[PDB]
């Protein structure tokens, strides 16, 4: 009937014993009460407790929807008013994965807007996932910023002429920031409230003499961080316009300029991580500009999976991170595949594409192929959006 504070919460059973994303799961027990706000249900895998949407409740029953979670047998955890129970049994989750082409083709070269099938692109090298199956994509050739909305079946251009690489997306996805590749490095913001139209918010100055291929927001999202191709690591304040050269990185050799090193912010340690084509490696950079090797070899450009410390890239390009702190790196020339660093395993695996096969096959990820995948951005909900260079296309790797 009614919740009793003096009694424990119990779970006796659940159903079904296996399922896929958004499976309707019923958990049977006692003392759940009748207030969903005081309940949390988790499907618990090896990496995390995955919060589940509870759709109905009574004192003996929870109706919830299976969330994205790791494949295999996962226990269910019920919390009611602090009281925690984890099941003896496991719910066997069946995960789905797919690579699909969103718009564009290597067989299409152009700037044509239109619908998803009618649009054309040129070489792209940056992408922002802004949720709701929508991305902003950045062309190198006939440089521009394209807006692709899958649910609206619509490709438009929001910023003709602008040449930028990897953008930064705010947590709330209401803003995307870009810095111009060359010149004075003009800083733009694209706002949802403007329909993703650009607003100029400043410039770095040609003091940052290198090309700029990426920008990353700090934890507070007050600062944009970047490393130019001449190793100038710096930041720019998006409210006050303050610009600071933090350090010229102590790295040997020449960084790339096509578009330049890719940089991301990593929430797990609040450091930045940088990839470069020429060094064919990823480096950890602290906010003060201290650099350390993280993955790959500057002398061995080849796809090799294994522990982080032995893994190799052919051409590590853009990167993104999932909610578990795993890294994703698109691997370009001689690779054409998606590399995942699973941080719990400390292990680099190739999860999509076929090594050194440049094409655009869709389907199950290990049968799928990519054509110079160059940047990637995670949407927070299992979607990995990929901008291709010579592929001239947007692809989506979806994990459900």
């Amino acid at each position: 009937a009614t919740y009793d504070p003096n009694q424990p919460v119990t779970v006796e059973s659940f159903m079904p014993v296996e399922g896929k994303l958004r499976e309707k799961v019923i958990v049977k027990g006692s003392n759940f009460g009748t207030d969903k706000s005081k309940v949390k249900v988790y499907f618990v895998d090896e990496a995390a407790e995955r919060l589940s949407t509870v759709i109905g409740i009574d004192n003996n029953t929870l109706y919830c929807l299976a969330p994205r979670q790791l494949p295999g047998g996962n226990r269910i955890k019920v919390i009611v008013d602090g009281k925690e129970v984890t099941t003896d049994g496991t719910f066997k989750y069946e995960q789905a994965q797919n690579v699909s082409t969103i718009s564009g083709s290597a067989s299409k070269d152009g700037n044509d807007d239109g619908d998803l099938a009618s649009a054309k692109f040129k070489y792209m090298w940056g992408i922002a996932a802004v949720g709701n199956n929508t991305v902003l994509a950045y062309q190198r050739d006939d440089p521009r910023v394209r807006l692709i909305s899958v649910d609206d079946n619509k490709v438009t251009t929001v910023h003709p002429g602008f040449k930028g690489g990897k953008p930064a997306v705010t947590k709330d996805k209401q803003r995307v920031y870009s810095i111009g590749w060359e010149g004075t490095h003009t800083v733009y913001v694209y706002m949802k409230a403007s329909g993703w139209a650009p607003t100029r918010i400043g410039q770095l100055g040609s003091t940052f003499s290198g090309k700029i291929g990426a920008v990353a927001l700090d934890e507070t999202e007050e600062w944009l961080y970047f490393v130019d191709s001449n190793k100038n690591f710096g930041r720019f304040n998006v409210k006050t316009q303050e610009v600071t050269l933090i350090k010229q990185l102590e790295l040997s050799g020449s960084l790339g300029t096509n578009p330049g090193p890719y940089l991301i912010y990593y929430f797990v340690d609040s450091n930045f991580y940088m990839s470069d084509q020429n060094l064919s490696s990823v480096y950890k950079i602290t906010p003060d500009g201290e650099c350390e090797w993280f993955c790959g070899s500057a002398t061995q450009k080849t796809v090799q999976d294994g522990l982080r410390e032995e893994a190799l890239f052919a051409q590590p390009n853009g990167m993104t991170v999932d909610e578990d702190g795993n890294f994703y790196i698109v691997d370009g020339f001689k690779g054409y595949c998606l590399r995942k660093l699973d941080i719990l395993d400390g292990y680099v695996s190739t999860v999509a594409g076929q090594v050194d096969v440049a094409s655009q096959i869709d389907g199950t990820p290990l049968e799928a192929t990519f054509n110079y995948p160059y940047d990637i951005c995670y949407d927070g909900e299992g979607g990995y959006w990929i901008a291709e260079a010579w592929g001239k296309a947007i692809r989506k790797y979806a994990v459900e």
